[PDB]
């Protein structure tokens, strides 16, 4: 079954092959695929800048789930959403979350209460967690995805012709 | 750790060397230096109106918190997030408040429900706040950030050349 949803997607694309016959679609069609050199652009732009906030605030945090899946989850996909609106502030943020004795190490902790944001989250320097996060929201939100946009403006005035 | 943490992001951005090698990345990637001053602008713009708004909103809401850390979360912080789709406004809107005695202070008081939103919060002229949220979404949320895409644009035609 799986597979096959994976399958009924690849069918449905090639359902884009009418808009080629449309004399003002046509064009459009050829132009997006000279759009995939932007697209890679941003992606590795914003790959690097997702590894560089997600392990930052990951190390930060110290939650003590610390199991690869979640590791993982914590590290991409929670970063990735939050381009996205979807902000989880009482996941990273410590004054939005009870004060709880939860490991022996030394210092203070928080208890999330998010289920895959981590059992207990450190709070020494949560304050350089919030401003990563107003600088990832600051960069990634706005400057790549403005950038992006500039680069589809240029790029699509250029090629337009051929 | 804390540092470390900052180090390892500052190692993560040295790779994007990588992309000046690729002849359709370096350019790109030039390019992205000179948008600093257009990022600057949209920044100063920015700070002047967040400054602008949080200050009068925190102002009207008289919260009985008033607490420094809490004061400048109030007036920075969370006006900055509302830009991304943060809009709490069960933290502003009193018609979304329970009404209570809080304060002998004359006037009447509600109670929002967020934690870092204050205890309680004046509700004398409450719809001039809802009126600055509006007049702040529109302003920021559309106006600068739309902006900031037009000066990208013209930019990037701009400099792509040299």
């Amino acid at each position: 079954r799986t597979v096959l949803c994976i399958d009924f997607m690849v069918f449905t694309v090639r359902l884009l092959h009418i808009f080629t016959v449309n004399k003002q679609l046509g064009p459009k069609i050829v132009i997006v695929s000279k759009m995939m050199k932007d697209v890679f652009f941003f992606l590795f732009f914003l790959g690097v800048w997702l590894v560089a906030y997600g392990v930052a605030t990951e190390g930060l945090l110290r939650p003590r789930d610390s199991d690869f899946p979640s590791i993982l989850r914590r590290v991409f996909y929670r970063p990735y959403l939050q381009i996205f609106g979807q902000i989880p502030q009482e996941d990273m943020d410590v004054a939005l979350m009870e004060h709880s004795n939860c490991s022996s190490e030394p210092g203070f902790w928080a208890h999330p209460p998010g289920a895959q944001a981590g059992t207990c989250v450190s709070q020494y320097a949560n304050w350089l967690v919030v401003l990563l996060l107003v600088i990832f929201l600051l960069v990634a939100n706005i400057l790549l995805v403005n950038l992006l946009i500039a680069m589809f403006s240029y790029t699509f005035g250029k090629v337009q012709g051929n």
